[PDB]
């Protein structure tokens, strides 16, 4: 057997974020990798018509200070995505031109119900403490609640219900009717609110890694050598003797002092443990899915949107649109044109039965449609991702709560068991189901073990990030009138 | 390699009842089995103290055809768990004694509330496919929908939403608001209706095997002898290649022309796949969850319930009961008096703090007050399970739907994968969740892989049973009232118009 003081089993952003802390410290690390490649839920294809391309995790945005300073360590630079020009809210077969990150409405009835709406998100978040959602006061009420039932509750107008609806599908890549509501109201929280996750300039979509997000594990795994071990699913770990053992599928045993689980929370499923987990975790991963999710990138000649003043930015409401959202992901040069869009939760599992080409003809004739241009039935070259098919993923961008789950199981995903430390974006407190929060959770699943050790004092498990010097975060502020405004109700009260 | 036929994943009533019919057949079948025993959810405990005990499934009722004839072949006996004296539904502190199958109400708003409700839940199974429940006219918006919402929209009664909590509670093992209600009202169409599913008299509680429910998997596989190999649990499925390698823990291999997974599907995530599942089932088996019980049984001198007139029936509302329902676990000879206990769903995860002694005396207090009867302070033997805790069952009594899924996964669950066929209770027609949907299911997959080889017709694939001539089954029938009553809202309907 091959001998180590830690084993990190996933070489995504979380694994690798732990195994470098961990390494810097002077412990001798093993990664246990399951696929041929490192990066997990990142993923960057190279070639010439793309140069490259995420086609899993890409945008990074102020507030997200760890992984921007670990990318920073490792040599890479970001360009903002292009939010130049006018973003475009396609309703009822027409595009509206906007600027500011939350689409317009103009009948007065609607402009209240889309007001509080927002307004509802953010004051209800202010009650969930991001450390331990299921202490918010009425957390119980919220968890036995999807986010269906909430919107029905909240949204007078169709209107309002379409986008809230279409913010959930994009947020975590599921139905309404799949989540919880106290769930998502965590998840927006925690990532600063309704502005900062909807937002590109000053939010979470506002840039890119030149070159590509999969250069933080790839370079990462060129710091480590052959402590990274490719195609090591680990298949069993065994915690009944003085070592730790993990063995992999291909009959390799690492014995450990301590092992970091770095894998979405149900993957542990694909582990027999000795002994059994306890009972609350042994149900947990039996609990917690993820959503679903194809990555579709149209590459065009040129950026053609930016003549008519659009920035490539489109919110396209209803069943009929395969993508519900995208993005410019042209490269800073101008060059590599292209539309990033997202086939969202039922919607990848509908279009998934089409072929790669009937896909690619579909969001074409929609992308024409909205930008209100023929240039976007002549594509150059097409690339998209189907996560639900990924064995060692289980779908993207990350693990959803259905109703009853959180307030029922979630204390355990960071719980250890014995000498098993929990990292995973799943487990993080700020950006949990982005690289942001992979990077947090490997960092603390590796500080706790550090403190396991004798290394470090208990008040440096968890530390604070200083905010990136090349990526400040501007305030999210309110207007009076967004604040008082009544919501519907509000307004029917009074008469 | 060890070669053969058929590997069997699984050695639970659903793995044993395929392996048994592909051997009968002629084929050279291998079950592989996680565990150091078969049956899986069935585990019969035997000891001094209790002589044997079902721990895990135990019932067995009219309807249940597929379960009785392999248990008569095996050569077991059935006998009636006991409701000769008084059920009992104690709400708000209270114990009311009833007879008849639903407890009662006298209030006429709250009796046109609790008919409407049952009444509901049948009419709208009627519209849902038995073998395809996401084919119901509205399958989408009853399945965006928990029942806890359908409850909240149908009970115009508070006594009618706990009493359907309830029935949720303890037929699923799930809260109303963690489930699917196309997957619930599904779940109890499949099993005949309200009616069938409720009652111990002609329903789901009216037997137990004499000796226990794990003699099914045990006398299979005597029948089998050393095809049956303990300590195999599955990591690996090999399809890329003529034959199909399936691989266990203790490195050893075995090569078949086909594979039946019978292994509740969210447990398919226990087995690395090459190639990989196709993306429908790669994402479905993290989508159903299995519920969460603990089943106790508390020992007695005698069965002083009977001297009040109470057969050990027990309906018990709301949160402060750690125990839901009860049964008489009572031996057929009258000896090993015991009441047969479920703490359920949410529960099952709270009660967990406690130690055993803390569960016995906390069940003991609750039965002394719901009996009236300071003789169930005095228990002679205590045992429990909290199927929680299984690695290779991930609950108990079965999977659970939560909203969404159903419609968007639910075609996948036994379509093959290659040479891959789907048993498991989960997979049944009917009876699904019981030990009568493991065997359906079995025979089914096994069936399957005879057709896939040329031995047998497509039309023999589904094979109907033919009625127990030892439990035969009486009909589910109502009244004029019963079936004309109008609802709450019907009956307000009625005042305005009037
Ligand atoms: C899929 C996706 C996700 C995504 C996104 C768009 C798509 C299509 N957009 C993002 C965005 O713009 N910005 C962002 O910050 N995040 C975005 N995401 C999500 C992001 O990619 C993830 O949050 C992040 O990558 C998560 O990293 P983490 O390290 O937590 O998890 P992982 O990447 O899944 O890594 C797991 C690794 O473990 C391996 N594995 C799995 N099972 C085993 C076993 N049994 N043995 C050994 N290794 C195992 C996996 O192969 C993987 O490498
Ligand atoms: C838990 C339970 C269930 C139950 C019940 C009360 C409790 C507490 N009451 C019942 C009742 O009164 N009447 C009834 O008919 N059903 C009742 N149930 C349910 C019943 O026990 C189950 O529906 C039935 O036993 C399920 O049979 P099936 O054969 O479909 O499934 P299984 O019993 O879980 O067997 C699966 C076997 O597979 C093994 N396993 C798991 N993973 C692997 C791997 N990777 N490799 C190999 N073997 C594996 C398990 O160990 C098990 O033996
Ligand atoms: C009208 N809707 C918005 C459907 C419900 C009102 C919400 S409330 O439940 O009536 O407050
Ligand atoms: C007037 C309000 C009565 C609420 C009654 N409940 C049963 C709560 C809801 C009925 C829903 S539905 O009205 O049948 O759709
Ligand atoms: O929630 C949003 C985007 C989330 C996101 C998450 C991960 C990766 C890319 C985008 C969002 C962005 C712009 C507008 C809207 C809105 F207002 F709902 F349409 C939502
Ligand atoms: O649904 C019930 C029982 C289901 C069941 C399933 C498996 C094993 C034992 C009980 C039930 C039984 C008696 C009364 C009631 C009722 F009416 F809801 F209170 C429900």
């Amino acid at each position: 057997s091959n001998k180590c003081d830690v084993v990190v089993v996933g070489g995504g952003i979380s694994g690798m974020a732990a195994a470098k802390l961990l390494h810097d410290s002077g412990l001798n690390v093993v990664v246990l990798e399951a696929r041929d490649r490192v990066g997990g839920r990142t993923y960057t294809l190279r070639n010439q018509k793309v140069k490259y391309v995420d086609l899993g995790g890409s945008y990074v945005g102020p507030t997200q200070n760890r992984i921007l300073r670990l990318a920073k360590e490792l040599g890479l630079e970001t360009y903002k995505v292009n939010e130049v020009e006018r973003l475009i809210h396609h309703v009822k077969g027409k595009s509206y031109p906007f600027r500011g990150p939350f689409p317009p409405v103009w009948n007065p009835i609607t402009y209240l119900d889309h007001n509080n709406f927002w307004r509802t998100m953010d004051d209800m978040g202010r009650e969930i403490p991001s450390d331990a959602p299921w202490k918010a006061p009425l957390a119980e009420e919220w968890d036995n609640m999807t986010m269906k039932e909430l919107l029905d509750k909240l949204c007078w107008t169709e209107s309002a219900k379409q986008l809230a609806t279409l913010f959930v599908n994009l947020c975590v890549t599921a139905e309404t009717h799949e989540v919880s509501a106290l769930w998502f109201l965590w998840y927006v929280k925690q990532c600063g609110g309704t502005t900062r996750i909807i937002s590109t300039t000053n939010g979470g979509q506002e840039r890119k890694f030149v070159g590509g997000s999969g250069q933080v594990s790839e370079r990462i795994m060129d710091l480590l050598g052959d402590r990274v071990k490719l195609e090591r699913p680990v298949i069993y770990i065994d915690q009944t003797r003085e070592n730790v053992l993990v063995e992999t599928l291909n009959h390799e045993m690492y014995e450990a002092k301590y092992v970091i689980s770095a894998i979405p929370p149900t993957l542990g499923m694909k582990i027999h443990f000795n002994p059994p987990l306890p009972m609350m975790r042994n149900q947990m991963i039996t609990r917690v899915p993820l959503g679903s999710v194809i990555k579709c990138i149209v590459y065009y000649k040129e950026p053609f949107w930016r003549k008519k003043d659009y920035c490539g930015t489109m919110i396209i409401d209803g069943e009929e649109a395969p993508v519900a959202y995208t993005l410019d992901d042209t490269k800073p040069e101008g060059n590599y044109a292209a539309i990033m869009g997202f086939i969202l939760a039922h919607k990848a599992r509908k279009l998934a039965r089409l072929t790669k080409e009937e896909r690619l003809k579909k969001l074409c004739e929609l992308y024409a449609k909205v930008l209100g241009s023929l240039e976007a039935l002549e594509p150059v070259h097409y690339e998209e991702k189907n996560w639900c098919e990924e064995q060692y993923s289980g779908g993207c961008y990350t693990t959803y709560f259905p109703p009853g789950i959180l307030t029922q199981y979630g204390r355990v995903l960071r719980q250890p068991v014995d000498r098993i430390y929990f990292a995973g974006t799943e487990t993080a407190t700020h950006w949990s189901g982005y690289m942001e929060g992979a990077v947090e959770a490997g960092e603390r699943a590796a500080r706790e073990i550090l403190h396991a050790m004798g290394k470090i004092p208990e008040d440096e498990i968890w530390q604070s990030e200083p905010e990136s010097v090349d990526v400040p975060a501007q305030p999210i502020t309110t207007t009076f009138l967004e604040r008082h405004l009544p919501s519907v109700p509000g307004l029917l009260r009074l008469i």
